[PDB]
RNA sequence: AAAA
């Protein structure tokens, strides 16, 4: 363990989480993790998420993270030397981008001038530069996988990539069946929501649409919500109604929209990878679950989180979709860090103001009916 | 001018408005604020935004705002040193609270142990501390207004603190009027949203609800909602029927819970002044325009915002729950700083396992029926 | 407390 590697631990994980796992990338040596933090953040276990998103061995690493004063700079200093006393390491590397302004400034000067010691600054959404001995800037591209970002937020995740149907045929799904058929796509909705259709798809995987009751159709009290409009519109969508499954269902009911967009961006956009790509997924920190439609990690490690909804338009889709900008806005700004963009992607073509004045005050990027 | 205030700029505004203030406070002398900044916040209109809290006069103090980069650290260095060459001030006043580490730790190592300087930073919620050249600390109490706070970060507000009814009869309101009425208020609820009684008020201010026929009564299409039960529950309340103003429905309807919140924080809150409380508060930034129930400003500076949600009984009470947690956490991580705290008053008694986790992971202070 |  002759490679010390020096972090201040604070709100965002990222900053820490990216630089150790790029030296670790570029000199793989086996080091020791100083992570200097607080009573308030060890609190939040931030120190802990640093260590589970980069899961070292317990042989190649050692962590050890000190508790220090945030806002007394000559506490953190004077912590610092006790530590480094008749210091026998060979390289010191110093990442002073976390942690208060106190304690970077505190760190730093304890480490400037100092005959083997590396000082870092990640300035956010730039490159990392080294500010000692040389001046240099190097490039943190595509040092982070989704699952590394998730793990330092104290996430836990599923997801389903499986799509009910590819790409080829999502790309026309809705010139072929979606646009004409949207009064019959509504009774299939008022099923999906109906009281009897959502409990016996617990009970079974699947169903019979045409050995079902008439009676159950008309019982979902919605003029589309016939037996022939339902068994119709599962055929033009190229299901068999002898094995009829929930995820068809979900399918019709706008799931599509979110394969189409699940699937265009990871064939059409080339700053993503398409591993880093994850569709119907669940989120949980502290017991509290939310699902995002799709998130995805760019190249630059920038978190792209997207709010699929297939239509909104009408009235009642105002009130949707000023429900969905601040369901999405809430969400986001409370689990995730500071580098973060929000999408809300739809077929149906927003014109009116206020939700674009929301969106644009909240951040969230709109991709309308316009731009697909 | 003799005195120079140096601050950087950032993304919070608040604590360069609370430090400039304080010394302006202490001292009463005319002097120059120095503000540096970047592009990226005078494209966010930050500078702009701290100046106009203050509202010095145009006489007694000069503000000049300087650009540099934010990471660029020997660049932000090489900008104070043109600038302070045969300088004429007599006392430099350093705040390196605000603006970038880079831009921070820059300042610092600037001014550490040069003459006629001193150094302040200001950790978040503690006393003001200044570093150089005497290690000391400062109270930040009572120094900012609540017109103080929602001036730094560029919102437009109007409110009327003007209630219905008087403390004195909104403590016992709940006791006397609406626990043995909750049916009642219910149609009245639906009476407010009923086309013909909102679009009325659009063009009258009095209504005789003696004259209105039953038939307009009945298209409300609600149980509770006949004639007689509106006539009963309206001079249960004390109001005359023979006019009837939008004002009074709209406080049955859970208005009188604002008015109950807003009175009892002006009347039995220990550490809030009343000038800083407002009440149906409507704030704008950008051009999107939300309401917020009760906000206010407690001696500490840090701001406070309330949902009131009269009642959230039954499963289509959740809905209205986890609506309104959305909401708060999406305006005020969005339009206000980092210095706030964000509640939810209810009447109603709050179990549901999923709504107090959401809240806790929002970091929500709810305030259910048993705190009433 | 990657721009209290
Ligand atoms: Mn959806
Ligand atoms: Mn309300």
């Amino acid at each position: 363990k002759e490679t010390i590697l020096v972090n201040l631990v604070s709100e965002q994980t990222i900053p820490n989480v990216q630089f150790i796992k790029w030296y670790f990338n570029k000199k793989q040596t086996p080091m020791k993790i100083l992570l200097v933090s607080t009573k308030e953040m060890e609190q939040k276990e931030k120190s802990l998420f640093i260590k589970n998103a980069l899961h070292f061995s317990d042989s190649f690493v050692e962590w050890e993270t000190i508790h220090t004063d945030g806002n007394d700079i000559s506490k953190t200093e004077n912590i610092l030397t006790d530590y480094f006393r008749d210091n026998e390491y060979k390289n010191i590397i110093v990442n002073i981008t976390g942690g208060t302004k106190i304690m970077s400034l505190a760190a730093f000067d304890f480490f400037n001038n100092k005959p083997n010691t590396e000082i870092f600054y990640q300035p956010i959404g730039k490159e990392l530069q080294e500010l000692y001995p040389n001046k240099q800037k190097y490039d943190m591209f595509e040092v982070l996988s989704l699952k590394e970002y998730l793990d330092a937020h104290g996430i836990s995740y599923k997801y389903d990539n499986e799509c009910v149907k590819d790409w080829n045929y999502n790309k026309t799904v809705y010139d072929l069946c979606v646009a004409d058929n949207r009064e019959l796509i509504k009774g299939m909705i008022a099923l999906q929501n109906n009281s009897y259709f959502n409990n016996v798809y617990k009970r079974k995987d699947f169903l019979d649409f045409t050995q079902i009751e008439e009676e159950k159709f008309i019982a979902i009290n919605h003029p589309a919500a016939t037996k022939e409009n339902m068994i119709k519109i599962l055929q033009i969508f190229g299901f068999d109604v002898s094995r009829i499954e929930h995820k068809h269902i979900r399918y019709i009911t706008g799931g599509w929209f979110e394969e189409y967009v699940y699937q265009k961006i990871c064939n059409e956009y080339h700053n993503v990878d398409e591993k880093n790509v994850a569709l119907n997924v669940t989120i949980q920190k502290g017991n509290d679950k939310n699902e995002l439609d799709v998130i995805y990690l760019d190249k630059d490690n920038k978190l792209h989180v997207i709010e699929c909804k297939s239509f909104v338009d009408g009235n009642e889709g105002n009130r949707v979709l000023n429900d969905a900008l601040y369901k999405l806005q809430a969400i986001i700004k409370s689990k995730f860090g500071l580098y973060v963009k929000q999408h809300l992607y739809t077929k149906s073509i927003i014109e009116k103001e206020t939700p674009l004045n929301r969106a644009k005050e909240f951040g969230i990027d709109i991709k309308d009916g316009t731009q697909l």
